[PDB]
């Protein structure tokens, strides 16, 4: 049971520009996305499709985390492991979601900003929600991206980017795996969350100058530990830990971690009895937290316009395969 | 009877004079024949020569192109025949000057004698001049389609979006011919209707060429006219095709690679030849071994530089003369 | 002999340090050997480390290299040996750099005393400087060639256009070699010639670059020297092969992966090395297991992002060094 998500980006300056017209319908309330198939040959030519949630054009980041995150936010804290990935075509909104963007000019707070994405949220959520709960909690992060295969550290103190991290079998648990050289930081207080952030980007910024095409080859693993303290009557520590993985999958358009993943995804749907995790960087690193006995949800985005037809037709085919749902009438 | 082929050489662009290229074409007009030096620094003497239809050299201009090429054709036309004229060779030769042509600057002419002005608006001027005279009742209708990674696009559409894309189908009516579903034509009333029409047409391919990764030498252009004729009571109907290949030194390259494969399985007479696998091919079937007449521009340049290419144009084209066709 | 291998280390480019690159790269001169540091975050102990004939750090001058390398070399060319010494890197490491290197801007040197000379001007000046002073009578000659998308291009042809190719034969009064036919070879009679002859093959090798794609990463550049010695009473005959590679991370790029195969067979003591299959291994035939004596400079950069082809470089030069050749 992965939950399955569309999200369609309004249109950019290069497509107003081109006079896109929209092939595009998302219906909130059926739970459907409708792409218009036929371009001049045939008018009335349709696909739907079904999903457990669809988010227009329209949707604010906050109504997604609202809808994606907070039942998932609350099963991390139950100490469980999960994984939210963003998926899609490169330029359809990726980023913008699991991150999401600065207004220009200090115009907000961090956690203020209205364009701030599903990381920074989750983050602020994390410290209120504990902070008020009452009992003992530390906070970890990490950051890492996969580009051909390499692993790279975006939260390290080395100052170039270019340090490679490696990835061993843990011998502590048979689906897990250490990360030698990564760098994880406690996060001590809502307020050392921004600067951290900041240093982060601008490794990105860094590591895209470096190598070709960067930006849409790359997987981002962003990932918060959350470790819940109680003791007993007669003072015994029962610990909970908590793991969230937010992942920036690389393009999608026509890379070993990424058609890797997809057939993970199959083998855990269709329940074949071998899932590949060792195949690709990234499975590795996600399968502790796959299988089942945790909740997974995928955000696919897509692109309203007409040139995207190809490109958005098969995101939704990769999501539908994801979870199949039947259409209502 | 065989396709006829020429040959149109253009003259050194700036680029090349800049880089103080040497020709290594000659043309001889009279002879139809084109000799390229082949030998380099190496060997001065070596040529490979051909002959064609005729052969342009250089100096030629637009006109004399139309008056050699078009007119002849346009009769043909005219007398209800089907006709095709593609231009033929690699990047930066000249198929698109040679086909359509440019606008002189300055608006230092009109458009209809613009003497940049190509093979496609001196036609549409002609047909006009032609058969408002000559008195009879008649309508002409215009499409333009263009070919890229094997889809279908329509420049003259209403729609304000290029990409919407056309569908092909086999015409249930022609045992050769397609059905392209979606395709607006334009009836043009008149001459003054012309300018208009060809100039939304640039405008929505220069759309096309900002959204999609070459797409100036990556496609093809097919740009269609039909002429309606009355004159107890008797109607011709013919129609001319005028098409704007790919760059020939090129999914992506499907229609240029198998319309190679169609003019070998043509030439060498092999019983099976593959129209059906590409979109180009699946239009031009009547134009190649069918009931359509012929002709091919073959573009080239004369630089140095461009001996591979050139030489491959060449022999491309020299090949082709040995297709036959049958008109009506 | 055994060819000689020698590796030079570039210092950090204006890139590496805005990015704050860290090096990998350590060499000592004195034990001759070159360290990299292959761990990056995960393993800080492991190293790979190579022993070279020598190695030039990052603070090596153009003078130091030519001191070390050179001076010996053409010492053998100037007793009648043929030599070669080529440099192989990836691209931006040094290698053009290293065999030909950059005038000081402002005309602040002659061109004898620029400190960023490399090989081929040095080597220019101090073959007039030792023989001037012999008294023995002495003419030199040089030529120089590229190789791009395996076709040859003569830089001091005195044709105007760059692009006219040459051509390639077996010599016939000898089983090694070859003849390229149409090559310019220039008699320079003094020192006070050469510039000028430089300056020409640049301004022509600028050009090329303007023609063809990528031209100067993938191309490779054949500088040749020969020297003739009337001494007995006989003549003597050195000549000197200077060339610059084409980048190592690579028809298009026939002439390097024919390299490596010549290379690995050469290494194994394989039946039938295919020399004949590029127009490099054919010019360098002699060069690699022939009569001709070796040089290979490897370049290298020193930051942590070019790990994966700093060890390529290295594993390939190194490998070179059992190979062996049997002089004049
Ligand atoms: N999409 C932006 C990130 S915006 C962003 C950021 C941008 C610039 C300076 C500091 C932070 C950000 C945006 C809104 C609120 C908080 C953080 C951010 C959010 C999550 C993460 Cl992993 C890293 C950075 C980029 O990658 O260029
Ligand atoms: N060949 C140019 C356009 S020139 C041209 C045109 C250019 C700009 C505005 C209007 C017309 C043109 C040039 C000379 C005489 C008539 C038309 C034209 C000719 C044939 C066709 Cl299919 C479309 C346009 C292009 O590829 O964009
Ligand atoms: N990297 C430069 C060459 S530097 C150089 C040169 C540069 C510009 C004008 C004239 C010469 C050069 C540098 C220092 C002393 C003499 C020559 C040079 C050296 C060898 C040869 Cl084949 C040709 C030219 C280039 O090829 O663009
Ligand atoms: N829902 C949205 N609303 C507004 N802008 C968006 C939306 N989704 C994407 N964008 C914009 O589109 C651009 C590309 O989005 P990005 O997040 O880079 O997509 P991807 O990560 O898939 O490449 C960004 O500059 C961003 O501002
Ligand atoms: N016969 C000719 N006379 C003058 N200019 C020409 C001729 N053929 C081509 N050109 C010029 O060369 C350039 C390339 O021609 P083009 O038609 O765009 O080549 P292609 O369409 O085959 O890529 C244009 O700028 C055009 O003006
Ligand atoms: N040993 C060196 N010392 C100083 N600068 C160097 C050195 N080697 C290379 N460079 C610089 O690196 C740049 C790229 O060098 P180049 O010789 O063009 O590399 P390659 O020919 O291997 O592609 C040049 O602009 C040059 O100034
Ligand atoms: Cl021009
Ligand atoms: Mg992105
Ligand atoms: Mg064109
Ligand atoms: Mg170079």
């Amino acid at each position: 049971n992965i939950q399955v998500v569309v999200r369609c980006r309004p249109f950019n300056l290069a497509e107003r520009k081109a006079s896109a017209h929209s092939i595009v319908e998302c219906d909130p309330v059926r739970k459907e996305v409708s792409v218009r198939t036929g371009g001049l040959a045939d008018k009335s030519s349709r696909k739907t499709y079904t999903f457990d949630m669809v988010f227009g054009a329209s949707t604010k980041q906050i109504d997604v985390y609202r809808s994606v995150v907070c039942p998932i936010l609350d099963e991390v804290i139950m100490g469980y492991n999960c994984t939210i990935f963003a998926y899609g075509q490169t330029g359809t909104g990726k980023t913008f979601t699991m991150e999401g963007e600065r207004s220009p000019n200090e115009e907000y707070t961090w956690e203020e900003d209205p364009l701030a994405g599903i990381i920074p949220r989750t983050l602020h959520q994390i410290f209120e929600k504990l902070t008020d709960n009452g009992t003992e909690f530390s906070v970890k992060v990490s950051l890492l991206e996969i580009y051909n295969e390499e692993l790279f550290d975006l939260l390290n103190p080395s100052s170039d980017v270019s340090e490679r991290l490696q990835m061993f079998d843990d011998p502590r648990n048979k689906r897990g795996v250490i990360i030698k050289g990564l760098e994880e930081i406690t996060v001590h207080n809502k307020d050392e969350v921004y600067q951290i952030l900041e240093k982060g980007a601008a490794k990105r910024t860094t590591a895209a100058t470096l190598m070709n095409a960067y930006s849409s080859r790359s997987h981002s693993v962003f990932s918060v530990t959350i470790h819940m303290k109680e003791t007993t009557i007669d003072g015994e520590e029962l610990v909970k830990i908590g793991k969230l993985n937010l992942v920036d999958l690389a393009g999608s358009e026509n890379n070993q971690s990424l058609l890797t993943l997809g057939r993970v995804i199959t083998a855990l749907v269709e329940r074949t009895p071998h899932v590949p995790y060792r195949e690709s960087k990234l499975t590795r690193i996600l399968q502790d937290s796959l299988g089942g006995r945790t909740r997974t949800s995928i955000i696919a985005t897509i692109s309203p316009a007409s040139l995207n037809l190809e490109e958005t037709l098969s995101t939704l085919e990769y999501a539908h395969r994801a979870k199949n749902i039947l259409n209502k009438p």
